[PDB]
């Protein structure tokens, strides 16, 4: 398991958490230095779980898929809820059989969905550490309209940040002060499959991507990744997305 507690968090102790949630997801292989995640996993050792604990001390467990870095539920309490998807009810299998009643949220876990049930996209929804204060508190008791903009903060703060260095440095920025995702995070986000993919494809064609990856830059530019040279690759991604769940 690991665990983050928003009471006297900071930059350093985000970076350990995230680090932490990092070296829980299991690999066999790096492609290009970068660890691959498993094409799969069998039984209850798919999922980790995240203990994450608000100002208050108030916590939730958060499930989350090894092999992708997705969230498939959370307890709350004695209250377990998970996305109506079917990796979500599979988890549900597994992970959080004591609670005393189990909620299936009314969307799925992509970002498309859940920015229709939260009523906005994730481009105005600030993010930092105390917005993630805030979706923890929310996550607390029941409202999926609420809930779908707390889990688009929680997804973005805990996965995203685990998958790509600079949205955990955006994060840290942001650890005493919310503010709304850069272009450039949003980008990556949206691109970490695609990515994955062509940094795997590389490994047969010299370093070169199969297809070139468009992203934003730190700056709102619009640029083009080509190969496994690209800073993307060096420095940035963190975990690759296997190309068999793709
Ligand atoms: C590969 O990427 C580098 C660094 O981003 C770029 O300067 C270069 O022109 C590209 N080279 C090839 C062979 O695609």
């Amino acid at each position: 398991d690991v665990s983050f507690r928003l009471s006297g968090a900071d930059p350093s102790s985000y970076g350990m958490f995230i680090k932490d949630l990092r070296n829980a997801l299991p690999h066999t292989e790096k492609v290009y230095n970068i660890p691959l995640l498993l094409p799969s996993v069998s039984g209850a050792g798919r999922y980790l779980l995240m203990h994450l604990f608000n100002y208050d001390g108030n916590t939730i467990t958060v499930a989350v898929d090894v092999t992708n870095v997705y969230i498939m539920g959370y307890l709350a309490l004695t209250t377990s809820y998970f996305f109506n998807e079917p990796a979500a009810d599979l988890a549900s299998q597994y992970v959080f059989r004591s609670a005393r009643r189990k909620i299936t949220l009314p969307y799925s876990g992509n970002y498309e969905r859940l920015q229709i049930a939260a009523g906005k996209p994730r481009e105005k929804i600030p993010i930092g550490l105390p917005a993630l204060d805030t979706a923890i508190s929310t996550l607390l008791h029941y409202d999926s309209t609420a809930a779908a903009g707390a889990l688009l903060v929680l997804i973005q703060t805990t996965a995203e940040a685990a998958r790509f260095k600079y949205i955990e440095q955006q994060i840290q920025e942001r650890a005493y002060r919310d503010e709304v995702p850069s272009s450039a995070t949003i980008s990556l986000e949206n691109s970490w499959s695609g990515l994955s993919k062509q940094i795997q494809l590389a490994q047969g064609n010299n370093g070169v991507f199969r297809t070139p990856t468009v992203l934003v830059d730190s700056k709102g530019n619009r640029v083009q990744i080509t190969n496994v040279t690209s800073n993307v690759v060096t420095s940035n991604i963190q975990l690759l997305l296997n190309t068999k769940n793709i």
